């Protein structure tokens, strides 16, 4: 699985997800969002299942982007939770949560939920 | 900031969240869950907003546990998204997604959602 | 307004059947037939939509609840879908859903699934 | 219905919002919702369902309901759905996660839904 997951992915919004997987269970790389308060690439870090089930089940993985880089700071972070699905139509299917910083009065409105699909198709 | 986040946190389930924060925004550490297909400590990694807003809002952050250990492999990953609230009694408020590896037929049932609040006292 | 647009029979990606009638002032009523899970046949659904939506190209907010009891079985669970109706050439209802099942207190942490369903008038 | 009388009544969550509901013997939830925060004033219609024959075996009673945020004063072009369980006992509780969706353009649909969680008890 380490082969398939490593590389460059794109989601349904046009965002670019560059990731290296290491055989211990680590995800590293960068994220460029096509939408939102975001410009250029952002450090991403995460983990995946190093020894996944060989019966057809996807490989569970997740990663986090804190939306601060050398250009702008959106005071938020997104975590993607999902699974990688091999086969020729190699896909990474996620649900995500995006939290931005708030006062305590506004905390009830701090988190967005959504879902992305990535493939390696430019 | 890093002094504030770094340390040992416990959520409402009794889980143990050991995290180190770097100047760059990095999060690293170990997570011990008191419930679930989990045993002993799992590797975690994430990110946090290195330079939060100046209006008294919380610090955005998130992290991912892949639930493979030397002892247990639950074929799942959890991502936590939320914010660090500093003050006399510091708090991390989060929402999390837990995805487990499925076939494509059962993908619709692959992701639990919940909310965790971590404090510095058990 | 979108009363007629929403009203009808809709199908999601799973193959579930969503039969809904939208009333004059924002009521949703009808039945849901899941193609998956611990479910047989039609279940009662109720919901609300925004009966006076913006007209600035934005979707129409809605949501509804199914409890997974009918006369054939009881899955001790409810799902809520929250979403928007998008009109036009091919109408679509785009949703995210929360499925909660009964649990003890110490198992509450694992009570709720989340997912996304897209309904069209096809398949 | 089992918990048809416990569920029924006037609840409050952690934000101070007010949840006034009536359960029917076979599953229906009807009532009004008055949010303490957000783009809302006064009461909004709500409808939902609950499991009227719950396992009387440790488990909570699964339920869910919806508010569209339009009434005679405001229209916030959004809807919230709560799903969760009623837990009876000495402190009856309703613990929920919620999804709030608001009308968006197609290019902005990605940002259309907030998730959160509300705890209701029958004490102001
Ligand atoms: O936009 C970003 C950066 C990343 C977005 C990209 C996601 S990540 C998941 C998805 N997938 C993908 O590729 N891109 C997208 N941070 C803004 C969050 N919001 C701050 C805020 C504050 C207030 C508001 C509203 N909002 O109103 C109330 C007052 C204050
Ligand atoms: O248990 C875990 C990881 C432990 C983390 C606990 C969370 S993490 C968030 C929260 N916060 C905290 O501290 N602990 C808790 N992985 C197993 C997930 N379940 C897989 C599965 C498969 C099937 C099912 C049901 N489930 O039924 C259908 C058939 C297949
Ligand atoms: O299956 C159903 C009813 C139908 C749902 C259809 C959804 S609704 C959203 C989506 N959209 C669509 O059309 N159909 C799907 N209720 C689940 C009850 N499960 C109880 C339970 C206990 C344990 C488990 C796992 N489960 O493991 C962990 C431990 C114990
Ligand atoms: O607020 C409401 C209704 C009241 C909700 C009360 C909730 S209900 C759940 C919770 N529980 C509880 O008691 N009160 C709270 N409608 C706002 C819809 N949003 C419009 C919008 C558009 C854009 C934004 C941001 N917002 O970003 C900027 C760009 C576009
Ligand atoms: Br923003
Ligand atoms: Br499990
Ligand atoms: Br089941
Ligand atoms: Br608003
Ligand atoms: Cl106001
Ligand atoms: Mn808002
Ligand atoms: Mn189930
Ligand atoms: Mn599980
Ligand atoms: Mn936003």
């Amino acid at each position: 699985d380490q082969a398939g997951i490593t590389g460059t992915w794109y989601n349904q919004l046009g965002s670019t997800f560059i990731v290296t997987a290491g055989a211990d269970g680590a995800l590293t790389g960068t994220y460029e969002s096509a939408v939102g308060n975001a410009e250029s690439r952002y450090v991403l870090t995460g983990r995946y299942d190093s020894a996944p089930a060989t019966d057809g089940s996807g490989t569970a993985l997740g990663w986090t982007v804190a939306w601060k880089n050398n250009y702008r700071n959106a005071h938020s972070a997104t975590t993607w939770s999902g699974q990688y699905v091999g086969g020729a139509e190699a896909r990474i299917n996620t649900q995500w949560l995006l939290t931005y910083g708030t006062t305590e009065a506004n905390a009830w409105m701090s988190t967005l939920v959504g879902h992305d699909t990535f493939t390696k198709v430019k």
